[PDB]
């Protein structure tokens, strides 16, 4: 079967590990907070077509580590997640993405855009237009809001990102 290379990166707290253990697990983390940059498989199927997912949950940017640019070579396709009540998580990923791009010496690079934790709409300071405009400044249109927590647009993610590698 057709192996899929994931990397899920970000700023710190933003749901990257609850967004990969929603999706490969089916269970939110609530507090729990993996400590190791591991790999989590699902199989899947996207478009009548069955793919192995193996995705690599990243450490927070902030706390990135010495493995960061190893992951950025060899990833095959990459969700760049920030949270909507985060301001500078959002715009963290400009750099993030320049980063990868820098690595890759490619502007062709499949991606998905990726605002985290829609439940708490009571606490949005990101709006969902200015996720749609920089997917646009990135001319790539995969851009969903997500919550690991109400499962809302989880699968998508990893269905969409899977379509890009495709
Ligand atoms: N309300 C809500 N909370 C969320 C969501 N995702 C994650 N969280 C919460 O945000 C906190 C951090 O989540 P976590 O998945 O560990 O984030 P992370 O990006 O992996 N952090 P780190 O960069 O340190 O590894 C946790 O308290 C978690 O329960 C979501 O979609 N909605
Ligand atoms: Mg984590």
């Amino acid at each position: 079967m057709r192996e899929y290379k994931l990397v899920v990166l970000g700023s710190g707290g933003v749901g990257k590990s609850a967004l990969t253990v929603q999706f490969v697990q089916g269970i939110f983390v609530e507090k729990y907070d993996p400590t190791i940059e591991d790999s989590y498989r699902k199989q899947v199927e996207v478009d009548a077509q069955q793919c192995m997912l193996e995705i690599l949950d990243t450490a927070g940017t902030e706390q990135f580590t010495a493995m960061r640019d190893l992951y950025m070579k060899n990833g095959q396709g990459f969700a760049l997640v920030y949270s909507i009540t985060a301001q500078s998580t959002f715009n963290d990923l400009q750099d993030l993405r320049e980063q990868i791009l820098r690595v890759k010496d490619t502007d062709d690079v499949p991606m998905i855009l990726v605002g985290n934790k829609c439940d708490l709409e009571d606490e949005r300071v990101v709006g969902k237009e200015q996720g749609q405009n920089l997917a646009r400044q990135w001319s790539n249109c995969a851009f969903l809001e997500s919550s690991a927590k109400s499962k809302i647009n989880v699968n998508e993610i990893f269905y969409d990102l899977v379509r890009q590698i495709n």
